[PDB]
């Protein structure tokens, strides 16, 4: 017995990852075929708030980091896959690998022909 | 709805003043500008040197941001494509996100007034 | 809703230590700094050379992001508008931009735990 009770199809990855891992990562993400990218370069810190560097028998932190800010502007069906290879070719099994954050976008236009769309990523 | 968005342009670095001058013109004044680098779908340039071939897939572009009534998005893309275009591939890319709130830092001013 | 949002803003530089330190203080601590340029609805500012005007019409400025759980939004932009704010034009603006998704590189963890 039971008692009765009371899109565009386009998005942003944008994933901060460590300068040493860049290389490692666009290339499979070119050899995946996700090429279209736009990278800077950014500081950061996590959770962890930095680290901590010592001298003098004195702890100082040091509480922003260089970091590379990799952003693809997708398919939205191409998303799981552009995360799982993020991840797995940043990670190195430390803290201060990276995080992908995932943001909508509605529209998307090449310069040169003025295509708009999916067709324009 | 917000009826605010964010403009997220990559385009080239010898473009910046032309397309920043015409949005100026057109009074879209408010922008945000980074140094990038980037490819597109052709994935880089390949530079010659000694009988070599190198593919160059990170090239340097400009990022302008504007966060903008949702209104003016047509007109803004329009100029942004008119002034960024040069006929040759690496041109550029338009981006538009959404954009929930805005906040004037001095004043506190919240919303469309604070664009 | 995914209750995870991107707060962005734009700040002067001399103001991004006192800025992050209070952040800090009040437990928000993951964050972005970007190094970029910009202008408000000013469009910049008039330097002057033997009596004559020019037009600067891009300044140093600081830009934070911080992805957020979407509760301590309010919180973290009267945080941003406190301590950046000094009375004078070019104080900053903060934009708050949805976030649909969070993954942590190191462990694949998702969402709101990942923040
Ligand atoms: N919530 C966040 N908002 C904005 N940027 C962030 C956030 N979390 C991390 N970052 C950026 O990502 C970089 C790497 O973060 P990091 O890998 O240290 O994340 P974490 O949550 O602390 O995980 P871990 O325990 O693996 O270190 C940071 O230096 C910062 O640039
Ligand atoms: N899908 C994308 N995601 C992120 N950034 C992109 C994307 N496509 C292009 N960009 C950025 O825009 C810049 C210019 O792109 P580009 O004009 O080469 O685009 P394209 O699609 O290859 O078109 P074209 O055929 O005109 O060259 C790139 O270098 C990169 O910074
Ligand atoms: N609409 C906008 N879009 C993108 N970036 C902006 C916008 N408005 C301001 N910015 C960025 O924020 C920085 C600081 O802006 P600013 O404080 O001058 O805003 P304002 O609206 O002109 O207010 P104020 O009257 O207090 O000067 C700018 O230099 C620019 O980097
Ligand atoms: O970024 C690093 O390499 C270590 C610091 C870190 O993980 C953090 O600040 O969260
Ligand atoms: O960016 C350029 O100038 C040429 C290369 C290009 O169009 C691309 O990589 O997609
Ligand atoms: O950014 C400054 O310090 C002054 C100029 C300004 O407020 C603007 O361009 O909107
Ligand atoms: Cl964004
Ligand atoms: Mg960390
Ligand atoms: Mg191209
Ligand atoms: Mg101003």
């Amino acid at each position: 017995s039971h008692h009765h009770h009371h899109g565009s199809h386009m998005k942003k990855v944008e994933a901060i990852i460590r300068p040493e891992r860049l290389d490692i990562v666009k290339n499979s993400l070119t050899d995946a075929g996700y090429v279209g990218m736009t990278v800077s370069e950014v500081k950061g810190r996590g959770i962890q708030g930095g680290i901590v560097e010592r001298y003098r028998g004195r702890e100082y932190t040091v509480d922003l980091l260089p970091k590379i800010k990799i952003e693809l502007v997708v398919k939205e069906e191409d998303v799981e896959k552009i995360i799982d290879i993020i991840c797995e070719n940043a990670k190195t099994g430390n803290q201060g690998d990276g995080k992908v954050f995932i943001i909508p976008v509605e529209e998307v236009v090449r310069v040169r022909t003025k295509e708009r769309g999916r067709g324009a990523i």
